[PDB]
């Protein structure tokens, strides 16, 4: 946890590779992909693997929302599309039921974090659409604050995404990055406002959005969304996560080392670089070594089995009422 670099791994199994990587102090994370789950048992001998390798303390994280994004799903309960909890007469109760059953599931194989929850508004971008809670402010922040209380019960961080908003995002080729050109963004940042405020985000995750009335950058590279309005105007106190930066559709803004730097700078307290092993070392044999001691926060407050876990009645529910919701709606 201590470094600010979260990198990934090729497989299913821990290569010597990947031991050596984990023990650079640079260090702090490692996200899991589809590509790295077989199995249950699988997945727990990785994850054991990583922390053995590790030795200090490091974050394992995955994302894991629900519906359309939900890398772990055989042998696990499946979580509907945050979409769906609104639609039902107790979507409320259903949306703690799907975020305290996620997050569960996730600390019963010794991961801990998903990047989630979504509070992204609307259904219109395609690369959000069913993902999103809501398509008002009210909706949103009804449902998305419900599964985050169902993820903080069990003691797993919550992750906002992406501020500060990817809900009317258009990525067709008027500029060379996804972008936003509203003269305000008002309702959209006004769920981020909410959730900050109320003191129930542990980090946030910003969106590669660029939004010209406010400024040039996309937002996860962005000197003002990261620390004139997250930090100053919006009083955030949590981890600030980088976007992936093993990818920047624009290309103009160097390589990994340049782009590293430029999120460090920009106000990330982490930073991701996904799917490419050279990149990540490239960063590592560059960095200045930093450590995030703040991101010990974002560690699993509670350690439990499946079988342990599954002797909940609320786990018996809310597994069935799982599938009923998804049942209900596709």
């Amino acid at each position: 946890s201590l470094g600010p670099l979260w990198l990934d791994v090729a497989g299913y199994e821990l290569s010597a590779e990947d031991r050596e990587i984990l023990q650079h102090p640079t260090v702090g994370g490692v996200i899991l992909f589809g590509r790295n789950y077989h199995d249950n048992q699988q997945l727990l001998a990785l994850n054991k693997a990583i922390r053995q390798a590790a030795k200090r303390p490091i974050l394992i994280g995955v994302d894991q929302e629900g519906g359309r994004v939900q890398r772990f799903r055989e042998g696990f309960s499946r979580i509907p599309p945050a979409q769906y909890y609104a639609r039902a007469e107790n979507g409320v109760e259903l949306a703690e039921q799907g975020g305290w059953l996620m997050a569960a599931e996730l600390i019963a194989h010794d991961v801990d974090l998903s990047f989630a929850p979504v509070l992204d508004m609307g259904f219109a971008c395609k690369a959000i659409g069913n993902r999103a809670f809501g398509e008002d402010v009210q909706t949103v922040l009804k449902h998305s604050s419900a599964f985050l209380r169902g993820m903080k019960a069990v003691g797993m961080a919550t992750t906002g995404k992406h501020f500060p908003g990817h809900g009317a995002v258009i990525a067709d080729s008027h500029l060379e990055t996804p972008y936003d050109e509203r003269e305000t963004i008002a309702q959209d940042m006004a769920i981020f406002r909410a959730q900050i405020e109320a003191g129930v985000l542990d980090a946030m995750m910003p969106a590669h959005v660029v939004y010209p009335h406010y400024d040039a950058q996309p937002a996860s590279g962005s000197s003002y969304w990261l620390k004139q309005v997250l930090r100053e105007e919006l009083g955030f106190k949590g981890i600030v996560f980088s976007d992936d930066l093993s990818m920047e559709g624009a290309a103009v803004m160097g390589g990994p080392v340049e782009r590293s730097h430029q999120a460090l700078v920009a106000g990330c307290d982490m930073i991701l670089i996904c799917n490419k092993r050279e990149a990540a070392v490239e960063v590592l044999d560059n960095l200045p070594i930093m450590e995030v001691p703040q991101a010990e926060a974002l560690l699993k407050k509670q350690q439990f089995s499946y079988s342990e876990l599954k002797r909940l009645e609320r786990w018996q529910q809310a597994s069935a009422n799982m599938q009923r919701l998804i049942e209900q709606f596709s």
